[PDB]
């Protein structure tokens, strides 16, 4: 259990409001960061439908990055109420094991966190400060603290 103030919820919540708007922009700027630090995540998303895909092409980089802001802003709501995150068990054992699944590591983890925090910074410059990084950094860490949990656990 973290301290987490409704400061700290709201620092996330409302850049991930104004955000949405050009969400579809936002998560293609982030995969573009992520697979610019390290190319070999695009093989993660070089094959659709059992055959070869660009991987900057993949339909799946939009949703999973609009995933990732929505499940970031999700626990930071949840720190604040309860000082932890809470992925229903079923579905955070699955997102465990698709992870793993294709081979996500600590390092993969890291990298798309350096690539949020850059991707919020440039979104939102006027509302971008240590405590805005802080909050959202936060929030990420305990989210992916919890898939990985699953991730090692069988
Ligand atoms: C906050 C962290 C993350 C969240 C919330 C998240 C969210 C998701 C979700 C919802 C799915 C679909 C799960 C399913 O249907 O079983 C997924 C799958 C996936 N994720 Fe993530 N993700 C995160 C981090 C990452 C990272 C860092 C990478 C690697 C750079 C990654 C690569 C993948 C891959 C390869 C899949 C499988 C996609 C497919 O089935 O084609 N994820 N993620």
């Amino acid at each position: 259990k973290i301290v987490f103030t409704e400061e700290q919820e709201a620092l996330v919540v409302k850049s991930w409001s104004v955000m949405k708007k050009n969400s579809a922009e936002l998560g293609l700027k982030l995969f573009i960061k992520i697979f610019e630090i390290a190319p070999t995540t695009k093989k993660m998303f070089s094959f659709l439908r059992d055959s070869p895909i660009p991987a900057e092409q993949n339909p799946k980089l939009k949703p999973h990055a609009m995933s990732v802001f929505v499940m970031c802003c999700e626990s930071a709501v949840q720190l604040r109420k309860t000082g932890k995150v809470t992925v229903r068990e079923t579905t955070l054992k699955r997102l465990g094991a698709s992870h793993s699944k294709y081979g996500v590591v600590d390092e993969h983890f890291e990298v798309a966190k350096y690539a949020l925090l850059e991707t919020i910074k440039e979104a939102v410059p006027e509302m971008w400060s240590p405590e805005m990084k802080v909050a959202w950094g936060q929030a990420y860490d305990h989210l992916v603290a919890a898939i990985k949990a699953e991730m090692n656990l069988s």
